[PDB]
């Protein structure tokens, strides 16, 4: 909508207070004009027609329980926007400052979040398995990364390409989490998963096998479920990324870690300059090697580390 840029305040899903960029025009809207062509958050009002209505608030204070998922959706979209711009010189998900829209309160007890080709959608969770999914900055950035992927490599959401696609989103979801620097880890969804159980999460990049996901190519899932295991076989690429960053010895193969920032630069370049819609794991390894080569030189530690990491997860 047209109006004047303001700053509201409220509370997120985990009860933390934050300021949010809003727009004033009779009501204060969850519309952030400070980033590209706007960040827009909507109320789906427990139904599934999207996007729903642009979030409207009478006094620019967002402390109602009902407000909390909207607050975090809008805020964490801004953080994610900030990461890609500041760290990779990318302007929103299409690279040309496309408007970022999100809808919260989608359906009833909906234990998921997703990118629907045009926008972010967040369930509220059933309160058992999940609380409103926008509470997790890694979940928000995972999903927005899918948009980035869809506009760049275009990895098909099936079999190995799909698994890479999932990994990329877990990878950048995690790097945005570190970027924001609130309790960062190499786990996924821990902030909003199983409110009754502490110390768990949806997936682990540091040890995928903690939840039955493969950490080695010889352990890959080959059935047809989950689009050919896109959230399952991602663990193999997740572990590779973890090792490039953090180092370690995995099934006997030692990797020299090179840190999160170089991890991000290598995988961002692979994503935007080398991967294609039908890339497989073996082509991801080659893309990552070439990317590290472009960035640091063929005799670099960085290249050497990439080779060890894929070696360690049995990807040649
Ligand atoms: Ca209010
Ligand atoms: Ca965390
Ligand atoms: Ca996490
Ligand atoms: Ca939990
Ligand atoms: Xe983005
Ligand atoms: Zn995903």
């Amino acid at each position: 909508i047209t109006g004047t840029s303001t700053v509201g305040v409220g509370r997120g899903v985990l009860g933390d207070q934050k300021n949010i960029n809003t727009t004033y025009s009779t009501y204060y809207y969850l519309q952030d004009n400070t980033r590209g062509n706007g960040i827009f958050t909507y109320d789906a009002k427990y139904r599934t027609t999207l996007p729903g209505s642009l979030w409207a608030d009478a006094d620019n204070q967002f402390f109602a329980s009902y407000d909390a998922p909207a607050v975090d959706a809008h805020y964490y979209a801004g953080v994610t926007y900030d990461y890609y711009k500041n760290v990779h010189n990318r302007l929103s998900y299409d690279g040309n400052n496309a408007a970022i829209r999100s809808s919260v309160h989608y359906s009833q007890g909906y234990n998921n979040a997703f990118w629907n080709g045009s926008q972010m959608v967040y369930g509220d969770g059933d309160g058992q398995t999940f609380i409103p999914l926008s509470g997790g900055i890694d979940v928000v950035a995972h999903e927005l990364t899918h948009a980035v992927t869809d506009y760049t490599a275009g990895l098909i959401y099936q079999n190995e390409s799909g698994a890479i696609n999932e990994a990329i989103s877990d990878i950048f979801g995690t790097l945005v989490e570190f970027y924001a620097n609130k309790n960062p880890d190499w786990e996924i969804g821990e902030d909003v998963y199983t409110p009754g159980i502490s110390g768990d999460s949806l997936r682990s990049m540091s040890d995928p096998a903690k939840y039955g996901d493969p950490d080695h190519y010889s352990k890959r899932y080959t059935g047809t479920q989950d689009n050919g295991g896109v959230h399952i076989n991602s663990g193999i690429i997740n572990k590779a990324a973890y090792l490039i960053s953090q180092g370690g010895t995995h099934y006997g193969v030692s990797v020299v870690g090179i840190g999160r920032d170089k991890l991000g630069k290598i995988f961002y370049r692979a994503l935007t300059q080398y991967l294609t819609p039908t890339s497989n794991f073996s082509q991801l390894r080659a893309a990552a090697v070439q990317s590290a080569t472009d960035l640091y030189g063929s005799t670099s530690q960085e290249v050497a580390s990439v080779k060890q990491a894929f070696d360690a997860v049995g990807v040649k």
